């Protein structure tokens, strides 16, 4: 196990734009695309906020992809991403520190968070930061349990969690 099979379990693997639970049009490894307006905003509102979605996607991808991409493409995007979350924890001075703290198991559960909410997101969690760094690991997943990314995600929240409890994979294993 090792972070990106951490994350291709936690993101799957979808080839065609998608609706996130967040509202987000997205593809491949949890690639975040933009947001998709309300399930009733206007026949053009829903076309306009598609094409901006495809838009986003052919940017990303250098194509013109009709918000379609192949699983090498999916991977391409996945890497970049798995890099943005390092180098955005790497640059945050609350994250950092606290990264800095962890072993290797743990250090790929907050990079699962980043690439989930995003840095200045997980930032936030300053409290659940705080325990992490202090290897009270319990009190951290207690914590980390009281906010809307676990309500939301809960399964997922559940296994990254765990990880920062135990320091191992056992949350990944057999899935
Ligand atoms: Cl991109």
């Amino acid at each position: 196990m090792n972070i990106f099979e951490m994350l291709r379990i936690d993101e799957g693997l979808r080839l065609k734009i998608y609706k996130d639970t967040e509202g987000y049009y997205t593809i491949g490894i949890g690639h975040l695309l933009t947001k998709s307006p309300s399930i009733n905003a206007a026949k053009s509102e829903l076309d306009k906020a598609i094409n901006a979605a495809k838009s986003e996607l052919d940017k990303a991808i250098g194509a013109n992809t009709n918000g379609v991409i192949t699983k090498d493409e999916a991977e391409k995007l996945f890497n970049q991403d798995v890099d943005a979350a390092v180098r955005g924890i790497l640059r945050n001075a609350k994250l950092k520190p606290v990264y800095d703290s962890l072993d290797a198991v743990r250090r790929a559960a907050l990079i699962n968070m980043v690439f989930q909410m995003g840095e200045t997101g997980v930032a936030g969690f300053t409290n659940s930061l705080r325990m992490l760094q202090q290897k009270r690991w319990d009190e951290a997943a207690v914590n980390l349990a009281k906010s809307r990314w676990y309500n939301q995600t809960p399964n997922r929240a559940k296994r990254v969690i765990t990880t920062f409890r135990t320091g191992t994979w056992d949350a990944y294993k057999n899935l």
